[PDB]
């Protein structure tokens, strides 16, 4: 399982609080396909996060809920609902929500799949195609036009490497052990030429994408860059 | 200054046979906004096929092109058209349609790119978008819906690696130089602290992920899996 951090505390809370503005949207949708993808998103999300059963109370409660609510009286309506069925496990902490909350989302998701790989076959591949559809259909919620359409143009990098694993698992599956590697150069090295996969792999992707998004962000305000995180960093951060 | 070779020629002409197919289905468009968006591309491929108002007289004669025609009439019609615009220079040599027109075409547009940046400029850098929305918008023409849902999943990493060669460009632009490196180790242990940018980065990054689809579908068909290296890729176009 994943090492107890301070920054991995407040991870699982970012994605509760994402969690919960997800399903709130489910009462304004204006489409049905809408709808179901905010049904099945929410639904995935707390299947990472019987619980099942419970979960689908929640999501049910929340296509119901009334539409004329503002946000405030859902997340009281939502807190009742949650402790109800049991689930104050899915009741965020704190509920301001922003940029870092979706990054948490992100970087926690990398890490439960990294965990998923490491402590695992068909049961992980099935994961790992849920994962991309959740990467693939990040929403912001909060207002950044500009952050969706960059988001739109890259987020294959992250979705890529999901592929990468499962393509590694399929040789395992088929007789070739994964090989556990410390860092990216000697995954990436290895490829070219055996089936060796980088420990923490997500982590280190979400990690370097992250700083991509930071860096590319001066192109777009046009301006010159001034702390970039490092793979060591991250690493003494989450205790990985 | 792309290293003219046997398969590079290949690339050209598959990238010739692309573009004329992509203007074919102007005259069919069910939408303003695919109409929109073929003859952006088709212009756009034009503009980096290794004059440009000729071009837009190309383009918008497929555009009012009768839809009733088949296909073989609107290559009679398009062979014509060429000639008399002074752009024999677009016309294929080969009309066999593939996965390979398409992927030569994609490995084509990778090696314009390492090309712009290490003969480079606010120039480069808007080129870059545009490549951005060519790769962005890949149409296969030919049937393979799973290909379009597999590559509509993964085509960001291609899309990431031309922006990290804009990060680049605007580290140069405000004081730090590229420093051009061999392999791709070399520029993403750099990253991670310094200006690094891999040599043919494009033709090696579309090179992965063409070895990524063709592995990935054997996961797709379900079924027990010859890959191009990087050295035998580099070998067969001169890098
Ligand atoms: C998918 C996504 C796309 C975005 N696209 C854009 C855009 O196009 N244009 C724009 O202006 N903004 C964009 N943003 C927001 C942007 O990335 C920053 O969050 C914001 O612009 C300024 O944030 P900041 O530097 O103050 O903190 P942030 O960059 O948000 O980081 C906050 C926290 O995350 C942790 N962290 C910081 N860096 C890293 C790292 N490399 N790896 C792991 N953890 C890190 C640290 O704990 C830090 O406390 C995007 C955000 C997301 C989640
Ligand atoms: C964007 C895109 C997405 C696709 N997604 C799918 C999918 O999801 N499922 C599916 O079944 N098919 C998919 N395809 C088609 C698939 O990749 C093959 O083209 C097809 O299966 C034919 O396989 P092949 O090995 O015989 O020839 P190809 O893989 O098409 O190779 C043909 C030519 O390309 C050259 N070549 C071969 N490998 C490389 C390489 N790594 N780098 C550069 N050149 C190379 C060689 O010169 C060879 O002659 C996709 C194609 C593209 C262009």
């Amino acid at each position: 399982m994943i090492p107890l951090t301070p920054l991995f505390s407040r991870y699982k809370d970012s994605y509760l609080l994402y969690s919960f503005r997800l399903i709130d949207l489910l009462r304004a949708s204006k489409s049905t396909h809408l709808t179901k993808l905010l049904s099945s998103q929410a639904t995935y999300l707390y299947h990472f996060a019987i619980q099942k059963y419970e979960v689908q109370q929640l999501i049910e409660w929340a296509i119901n809920a009334s539409p004329d609510m503002d946000l405030q009286q859902f997340r009281i309506e939502f807190m009742d609902k949650t402790t109800e069925l049991n689930l104050r496990s899915c009741q965020p902490k704190s509920f301001t929500y922003t940029f870092t909350t979706i990054w948490d989302t992100m970087h926690f998701l990398s890490l439960i799949i990294d965990d998923m790989v490491y402590t695992r076959l068909d049961f992980v591949m099935q994961q790992l195609k849920t994962m991309k559809v959740l990467f693939y259909n990040v929403f912001f919620i909060l207002q950044c036009a500009m952050c969706r359409d960059h988001y739109m143009n890259v987020k294959g990098f992250i979705i890529y490497h999901i592929e990468l694993i499962e393509i590694a698992l399929d040789k395992e599956k088929y007789g070739t052990d994964i090989t556990f590697v410390d860092s990216y150069q000697q995954e990436t090295a290895g490829a070219d030429v055996n089936n060796m996969l980088m420990k923490n792999l997500m982590a280190y992707v979400s990690m370097t994408f992250h700083n991509a998004i930071n860096d590319y962000k001066w192109i777009q305000r046009n301006k010159k860059p001034y702390e970039r995180m490092t793979w060591g960093e991250y690493k003494k951060l989450l205790n990985l």
